[PDB]
């Protein structure tokens, strides 16, 4: 066809785990639309210890934001690299076709900024990330991925093909970051990106992460922003991981439905416990809440949860159901 | 409904890797089904080395029992914890809803016992662990974890949907363990487990088990304890792992219908070689056996297996197959 | 049946990424299938530093070649050990069923030579490797493992059981090594495999390779020696991992078709972007290429990937299709 005759909508993204207004069941044809993001190299402070790192951004945020649109849609990304940045960036879409993902096309020095557009041609949840040639996975541990949802043009089906209508999105990142550590197992400082390199590559080459956290932080969805639902509410988790494998668990809960590598054509497996998701894939998991109370999500490597940093918390309100569990007893000296 | 109309039955539990006698299809309808485990902490030796750890049980053992229950059966448990133990524990059970899978219900001091009762609303196996609040994976990785079976009431089913009965069924539960080792890499040793808290903290930080073993040790299911089976007979093996991912393999043999993740309303993987179960997930794998012999079961890093202790064996009688397998020239010089 | 009744064919292997002429579908009844594998303990480069391990091979390369047979042939293999080796070797098919996969037949010293035949019943990819008993680990993670694909009779299906067919194949062994290092860091050498024994246990029980490569070596895909396709030709790429997970990903594509855990009774999964092939397992994904250009194919952790060794090059030749992706403002400054 003519690209040119087709309907253009334009998306303002929100800050992870927010996402950006949308439809399940496409309301229009097939669409151009348009994002917008600008990178950003920023400090971030990681942990409760105050250990701030160089994070490598797009549009301010680890991850980067989560992008929606439907399939057969073409996805038109201008990024700008503004000049207060240092490095050379790309994108790499895992959604696309050709080119590296994008990113053979989309290299931008400080100062610069392109445009790129590809069509969804796959239904399902898949990362993107920076990928810069000789310098790739500096870049992706240093926070420069996010994901994209494509979803079915007629919305989510079930293992029967009947629909599955989801009235809440989270999109929780995790991160693997990889500090410098000296002989005695204290976190190096670096003045410059260049003088870090080497130290980042030989700390990445342990395989050993020093840190695994959701949202760029220990604790980020916890507290004041912890996840929320309501007891009956169905809510669909999207989950990524760019570079290390993850095994996400609802403390208290399920994945009723949980397409664990990401692809809609695909049923579902039913009434997970855990589920393993693949570095350099996304997966969704969605779970309709029957108690409240706090929940824990969590990576099932427990050390990579309660040591590390990969946890956050639901809050979840509405009725108690002593039917699904009950104390008979509660604790108590005999 | 009322609860106090159904029948109620009590379950005495058996060591792993066997599991208590249960039936397949259920012969009476829904049922409270009652269990009692005894927290043990206790000494105990791990390798050939003769290392010795502070493990912490339920019901003396590593791993815990296999419970066996039926879909929509309610699972009572009383769970005690003696005066001769020194910490807090609890029981998240995997298979329940809310309450952080009972673990924010049960939280016993020593001298205290509780009574939780759950629905067991979803068909598969999964994993229960203690899970204390802000010391999970300390009581995960010493050993506190198990597994609960929940058959459909109409028992296993193929990809056909016809069914599948097993003759056997064993419950292999793999622990990692995070022995601390000093600067020369020996294995230091503690006075208290408050002593020990700080290093067994940073041991589990490097992600680097010391141990990787089949119920409780290396070696455990092999010699005068290894699993048997006759030529012809179905063999259920269901197994766990509460933190860490894990890759079954049957050297000989193979998976016919496996449930890597382990729930039941999905259809099985056919003609596994090897099968992933995460971290924090139970599997089930059934096989039929066609040839006499000892088979070796492994976690299949290889390096897991044999060097850190993730290997059992079966002792296979029957008739030898020649149409399967044979020696045409034996071993020679020519 | 008498097996001396049906036709024989032998096979000439070739070397990884290539794989003998085969046909998908069956074009006569069940054979015997005769292969033969000299092992070659060798000297082997395996990065751009010039690191030299001593290698374990079947037939001269890392990984051993790609056998193909059809479901329920018979697989006849002459396995030879030169005077000019050290040590005992073996050969240990996951295809197979009984006498530990063929190893406990199969153990051939120096000087001696051994035929083994077994009965390909189920269809797949499958590992084949050494595993001589108390030093199985050291060979596979030396280089002494492969795979075999049993074909079902009737070809290759997709998920609503229509033929799939490949146009070409590749096979991409991924191996895992642990080269010995000291306090410093440095790659420690050895004058006999025995004096490399201990510590190359010790580097193994670290679970973090020093070098992840395919085919052999860092680079070994690329260049001159880059996988080569053109628009619209079907790929089928078998990958396998004898020890250790990985997780492939084309960069610029996808795995329309992937059977992540290898057989082929199993209905393969849709429009994966990366998938994981678990430690001991042969998967196979099938891609149609759209978009002409370098694509890298890599394990997505991207460390593994580019600091470790595990990635390769496609070359593919054709049209560039402005629908799919364009760029639409190059990169420049405004
Ligand atoms: O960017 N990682 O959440
Ligand atoms: O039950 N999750 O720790
Ligand atoms: O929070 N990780 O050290
Ligand atoms: O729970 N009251 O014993
Ligand atoms: O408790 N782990 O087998
Ligand atoms: O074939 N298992 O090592
Ligand atoms: O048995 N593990 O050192
Ligand atoms: O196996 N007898 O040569
Ligand atoms: O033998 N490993 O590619
Ligand atoms: O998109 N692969 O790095
Ligand atoms: O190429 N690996 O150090
Ligand atoms: O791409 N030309 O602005
Ligand atoms: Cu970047
Ligand atoms: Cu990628
Ligand atoms: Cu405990
Ligand atoms: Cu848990
Ligand atoms: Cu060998
Ligand atoms: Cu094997």
């Amino acid at each position: 066809v003519d690209i040119s005759t087709l309907p253009r909508v334009k998306v303002d993204l929100v800050k992870p785990p927010f996402v950006h207004a949308h439809d399940q069941v496409a309301k229009t044809g097939p669409r151009v639309v348009e994002f917008t993001m600008t990178i950003e190299e920023k400090k971030l402070v990681i942990d409760r210890e105050g250990t701030e790192i160089h994070a490598m951004t797009f549009n301010g945020s680890v991850p980067g934001p989560l992008m929606v649109v439907h399939e057969n849609d073409y996805v038109e990304l201008r990024l700008i690299n503004p000049d207060t940045n240092t490095l050379l960036h790309n994108i790499d879409f895992h959604a696309a076709t050709g080119a590296l993902g994008g990113g053979a096309l989309t290299q931008v020095n400080p100062g610069e900024e392109t445009t790129l557009r590809f069509k969804a041609t796959k239904p399902g949840v898949f990362v993107y990330h920076c990928a810069p040639e000789g310098m790739v996975p500096w870049h992706v541990t240093s926070g420069m991925n996010g994901a994209i949802m494509v979803l079915p043009r007629d919305g989510l089906k079930d293992e029967k093909g009947q629909p599955l209508t989801y009235d809440k999105i989270y999109y929780v990142g995790e991160q693997d970051f990889y500090v410098p550590k000296d002989e005695a197992g204290n976190y190096k400082k670096y003045e410059t990106p260049g003088e870090a390199y080497e130290d980042a590559v030989k700390a990445m080459r342990t395989l050993t992460p020093t840190h695994i956290v959701f949202n760029g932080a220990v604790g980020a969805l916890t507290g004041d922003h912890a996840l929320t639902a309501a007891v009956g509410e169905r809510v669909l988790v999207v989950h990524s991981q760019a570079n290390r494998d993850t095994r996400p668990h609802l403390i208290g809960g399920h994945g009723d439905y949980v397409w664990a590598t990401g692809k809609f054509r695909n049923p579902p497996d039913l009434d997970q416990e855990t589920w393993l998701i693949p570095g350099g894939t996304a997966g969704a998991a969605f779970y309709t809440f029957r108690q409240p109370g706090v929940y824990a999500y969590v990576n099932h490597n427990l050390i990579e949860a309660f040591e590390l940093g990969a946890a956050g918390h639901f809050k979840v309100t509405g009725e108690w159901n002593d039917d699904l569990m009950t104390s008979v007893v509660k604790p108590a000296s005999m």
